């Protein structure tokens, strides 16, 4: 089981 | 069982 | 189980 | 068991 | 069991 | 069980 | 059970 | 059981 | 059991 | 056991 | 050519 | 050319 | 040629 | 070709 | 060619 | 040719 | 060539 | 060539 | 060449 | 050639 989460804030 | 974050600010 | 946590601020 | 942290900081 | 954490600050 | 803590500050 | 602690101020 | 430490200031 | 310290100023 | 401590100033 | 491959890759 | 692959790729 | 491999990947 | 791989590379 | 391998690599 | 290999490596 | 290898290399 | 290993190496 | 050897080396 | 070793070298 594995978990995967991006954030990006590109202005 | 393995977790992947990524935190990406780029202005 | 590992964990992979990345931070980048590059502006 | 590993544990990867990584922070960037590149003005 | 092993740790790894990095810590980049280059301006 | 070992521990690798690098920090680096290069202007 | 070995510990390895960098520390570097390059300006 | 060993420990390294080292510190770098080079201007 | 050994330790190992470095410090190194180079202007 | 043993230990080892080096200081090196070099301007 | 360029290649990147990953499990998780965020550019 | 120019390839990526992955199970999460976020560009 | 260029190639980039990993369980996590961030540029 | 310049070749990098890992389990967590940050670039 | 240049080569850099690691479970953790930093650039 | 130029090698890095490495548990941690940080450039 | 030249090479660099280590459990913990910090340049 | 040039050439340095070690447990842990600080350039 | 040049050979650098060691558990710890500072260069 | 030029060689160095040690358990702690410090350059």
């Amino acid at each position: 089981d594995l978990i995967i989460k991006g954030i990006s804030v590109h202005i």
